[PDB]
């Protein structure tokens, strides 16, 4: 420090000295706080000693640990029964909030089972799901950041209805934590699945079309209840996913986040006739789990419509045409597939196909079509869920 | 030895040693916290000294301190006027939140006056009460722990309506901080008063029936909107209160938490007739601030009903019967007490009593009855408040 002249008199107080004193006081306060923390720890230890009182002073094993361990295993076998066991035996309190804290901690818990339980339509489960999402702190996180945390805590159920409940809870929570970002919960929900599809698109090699940042901006046009979201916001989300894929717990490689494919496609194919086996070039549109085909790209009405429900694909070698596969019903051998087409006179009639043999222009287009068709068939209930949700997202005047 | 009344034993039955140690540790922690607060205050003073605006002063106390001191005294005289003085003179900002912070700090404030002010039905006061409970951090505290903090910050008003507002604010805050614990705010509210009655029961010597942990579990059956709360939860609450009574600020010994008696009782008594002074044994039920008496325990209809409104008790010596007291109206000497009874023919008529002389089977039963009756009369508006609240608690499925 050095000293000051001090001609003035004994009342002269020195700011530096006062500051130093203040610092010392602060240090003392910190020490006191540390002491308090230590005391708290001691108290906790005492409580532990008290609890499991009827025992031998030195016991080999831990009552609490043993009982909780068995309860967790019970939960993994049947979540309803596990929760019940833990509540009955006072290892867990009975409120939705306490159950949610148990699930969020998730120690020794199967995260798929967590997802199965949180996605149930029961009133208790609904309340646990709310408290569960409330344990996720979404304020000041972008949508991908929030999704990363949420998707670490459980594994998405397979049932479309269950996936919906959980993503609705997520979207509602995000919007409450980040007001003014999205115009509606519906916007947040649909954008969330856009992000999930992008994760699949960019990180699964079975997906050839790798969307650019500009492309992802264009795909989400009108999502904000008719309006567009800020380009900067969409870019940040795109770049986060591009940089790092969703990290999934207990990952089996089969997760929706990695295998959420676009079920829609358009393009030229040759198709073999039903009763009369002639090859025809047609413009095909795969949409709504149906294969629509047209004589010309300018036709308003399809030449035919093939519902894909209950069908599967097999590759075939054809004597004349390259890159062939067949659609067929594996349950109904030798039976006509339910479909409709238009005759030359304009009459709409039933198709006469036991199989639909299709030839693609290239091996690469063959693979694209088979992927799209398989994806469309395999996740239809889920794509239907999103489609019904997207309609309410789009607003008509 | 020998003492006059039957309520002084020896200290032999102690509590559990570990628990006592924990309590001591908690006390130490509290002391440390107080020390830290003092240090902080000192630091603030040092900062003020360092600061430029602070001149050397001829005066013992400074402008801010002097003005705030007078304002606090004004508040204690008339809370509305005190707040106004502090706001007008820029010693306190005008929002409910700032006023609530002033009240919560409570420096040099009468905590009874704090309670009077927070319990007012005015719109501003209602908003201050909300902000006041928001300054209490109830997350991860059990209901007793939260009650201890809340009941340190102010003294409960005497008006039933005011008590209701404050306990409603408390219960709502607790449930928001601890979601899923109680099924309703009503559950939290009624359980809170169960805890308060237990405090009186276990810690006031005028109360002979000391409920066990099992007893307290049984008393709260169906409280959770028809359902039962977890036995472990109720045990923790019971043991906390048993171990340590509610610590009340500026304690005069007259606080509700110490003098919240059960106003209800049943049992055998002899009663002296009205016009014709014959002694009859009757089964008595004290409920709803009324004394109902029956010829037989199996009777559906009472022999008579004595409203206790406006009555008081005096002990008397009787020539024939032991352990006697009289109910009488001190305002209406020599006048018949409003009551009803049934004649032998079944006609319901008015009673002819100037006084009701009652004889109890033992001195101990006499004391129990007089306590119950006095308690019932003295706090009727409040018991009525709880009763109307408990009805909405009991719901049908
Ligand atoms: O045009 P020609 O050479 O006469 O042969 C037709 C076309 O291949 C039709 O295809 P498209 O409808 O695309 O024109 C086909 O109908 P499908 O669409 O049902 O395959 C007819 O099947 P049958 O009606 O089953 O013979 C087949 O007779
Ligand atoms: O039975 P007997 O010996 O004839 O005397 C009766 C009983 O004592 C009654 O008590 P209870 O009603 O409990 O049977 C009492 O009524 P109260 O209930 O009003 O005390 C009558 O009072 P009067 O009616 O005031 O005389 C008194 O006449």
């Amino acid at each position: 420090m050095g000293h000051h002249h001090h001609h003035h008199g004994s009342p002269e107080d020195l700011s530096l000295e006062e500051r130093e004193e203040l610092l010392d006081i602060r240090r003392r306060k910190k020490e006191l706080i540390d002491d308090i923390e230590r005391l708290k720890y001691e108290i906790a230890e005492v409580m532990t000693e008290i609890d499991n009182l009827t025992s031998v002073e030195e016991s080999k094993y831990t009552q609490r640990n043993a009982q909780i361990a068995m309860g967790r295993k019970k939960f993994n076998m049947d979540p309803k029964k596990g929760i019940q066991f833990l509540i009955e035996n006072d290892l867990l309190q009975s409120s939705p909030e306490d159950v949610a804290q148990f699930l969020y901690k998730g120690e020794g818990l199967n995260k798929t089972v967590i997802g199965d339980y949180l996605g149930e339509r029961d009133d208790f489960n609904i309340k646990v799901l709310q408290a569960f999402v409330e344990l996720h702190e979404f304020a000041d996180l972008n949508l991908v950041q929030a999704l990363r945390q949420f998707l670490w805590s459980f594994r998405l159920p397979g049932e479309a209805q269950k996936i919906d409940r959980m993503m609705e809870a997520f979207a509602s929570r995000y919007c409450l934590c980040n007001p003014g970002v999205f115009q509606s919960t519906d916007t947040c929900y649909v954008l969330s699945f856009a992000i999930i599809m992008l994760n699949t698109s960019l990180h699964n090699h079975n997906v050839r079309d790798k969307p650019t940042a500009e492309r992802f901006i264009t795909m989400n046009r009108g999502i904000n209840e008719g309006g567009d979201l800020p380009e900067e916001l969409l870019r940040n989300l795109y770049e986060s996913i591009k940089n790092e894929p969703f990290k999934i717990p207990e990952d089996d490689g089969n997760d929706l986040t990695y295998t959420f494919f676009n079920p829609d496609r358009e393009g030229w194919l040759l198709k073999l006739g039903g009763r009369v086996k002639t090859w025809k070039r047609r413009w095909f549109i795969l949409t709504d789990n149906c294969l629509y085909y047209f004589e010309y790209t300018t036709d308003k009405e399809p030449r035919g419509i093939i519902p894909l429900e209950n069908l599967s694909i097999r590759e075939v070698e054809d004597p004349r045409k390259p890159n062939c596969f067949e659609l067929y019903n594996p349950s109904h051998k030798g039976q006509v597939i339910k479909a409709c087409k238009t005759e030359a006179d304009g009459r709409v009639v039933e198709g006469n196909h036991v199989v639909y043999r299709i030839s693609a222009p290239s091996p690469e287009e063959k693979e694209e079509w088979m992927k799209s068709i398989k994806a469309s068939i395999s996740r239809d209930p889920f794509y239907d869920m999103l489609a019904t949700r997207k309609r309410r997202i789009a607003n008509k005047k």
